[PDB]
């Protein structure tokens, strides 16, 4: 899988 | 935008 | 294809 | 993983 | 937007 | 292209 940084702003990793 | 549903656990929508 | 929430105005069901 | 609602007809709900 | 590490040569931030 | 982060073992940069 790979990580995406997308803002929730805050940014979150994002695990897909 | 659109509206992605993402586990971050529990799911989670992720505007783009 | 899949339905895709996108904001087109409101945020609809779209197909992509 | 991301939830997409995609045809497989019926529209199933997709885990990428 | 999810921010990704693009070149664009320098690698810049791209967000999309 | 971009550098995605994505397990390859470890998470490492990969070009995208």
């Amino acid at each position: 899988a790979c990580v995406f940084f997308c803002e929730d702003a805050a940014i979150i990793g994002l695990a897909v």
